[PDB]
């Protein structure tokens, strides 16, 4: 069984600056279109697993973003700790999900900044966690996440703010597949990157996509859910073996966030 967990935006608004794609977005967002296009993500990604959803907590509109919740492995979960204030109200609401849902939580330093899945990746093999830091998540807190899920964890270094968090620009897919924005990382990461996965399992991104947070997708199985594909992008989808469903975000992506942000695998089997 894959389960997703998601969080209706009954509460959500761009109320603040924490990314660059907020800027000049502060109640720009229209609430029922963003109803709209979360509830055809829903169903789009309900068609490829079980969805289960957390009830949303007002004054907290970000928490639509549930991949940042935490970052869970089996039965743990390291549960995320917020660089921004703006953000940190969400623990609490995060925490008790995972606990009534059966997850045994492990939490960090509150000193020490890890946001969750949206900032950390597993090869889809479980051969290891890839993980981001540069703008969110603290380098320091990639041994806690290795110790406490008995993982490698491969750090990788983000250099560019619009992709702040690792989804944003980076997607490990099945079958090996790496579908990723070279440019959102500096040299020494990509030649990590390019040391794990050959060319002929790259899907590289170009910026076009990528500014339409391409990156941010949604990989069940064969399936990928993504806000908006260029043709170029899609083909060589389909080349490897993927179908690709776009469904509109762009209500979301005035917060900075698209199809990947909004959901967390809360199924995420030990191999
Ligand atoms: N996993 C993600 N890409 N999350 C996007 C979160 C967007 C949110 N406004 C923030 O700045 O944190």
């Amino acid at each position: 069984d894959i389960r997703i967990l998601m969080c209706p935006p009954d509460h959500y608004d761009v109320d603040y600056v924490i990314n660059p794609w907020m800027e000049g977005n502060i109640h720009k967002s229209s609430q029922e279109r963003a109803v709209e296009q979360w509830k055809k993500l829903h169903q789009t990604i309900k068609e490829c697993a079980i969805v289960d959803l957390v009830k949303p907590a007002k004054g907290w509109p970000d928490m639509v973003f549930t991949a940042n919740a935490g970052l869970v492995l089996g039965e743990n979960v390291v549960l995320s700790r917020f660089y921004h204030k703006e953000r940190q109200g969400e623990e609490p609401y995060f925490k008790a999900w995972f606990e009534e849902n059966g997850f045994t939580v492990y939490e960090l330093p509150q000193d020490l900044p890890f946001e969750g899945a949206g900032d950390a990746l597993f090869d889809r093999e479980g051969r290891w966690l890839w993980a981001g830091y540069g703008f969110r998540s603290e380098l320091d807190s990639h041994p806690y996440i290795a110790k406490w899920l008995d993982t490698e964890v491969v750090s990788l270094r983000l250099i560019d703010e619009r992709f702040y968090h690792l989804d944003t620009c980076f997607c490990p897919l099945s079958g090996g597949y790496l579908l990723y924005y070279p440019p959102a990382f500096d040299a020494y990461s990509n030649r990590v990157i390019e040391m794990r996965i050959p060319p002929e399992k790259r899907i590289i991104v170009e910026e076009l996509d990528a500014v339409n947070f391409a990156c941010n997708a949604v990989n069940v199985n064969d399936i990928i859910i993504m806000n908006l594909v260029s043709r170029t992008l899609k083909e060589k989808l389909a080349e490897a073996g993927f179908k690709v469903r776009e469904t509109p975000l762009t209500e979301f992506l005035k917060a900075g966030g698209a199809a990947k942000s909004l959901t967390l695998r809360v199924t995420e089997p030990i191999l």
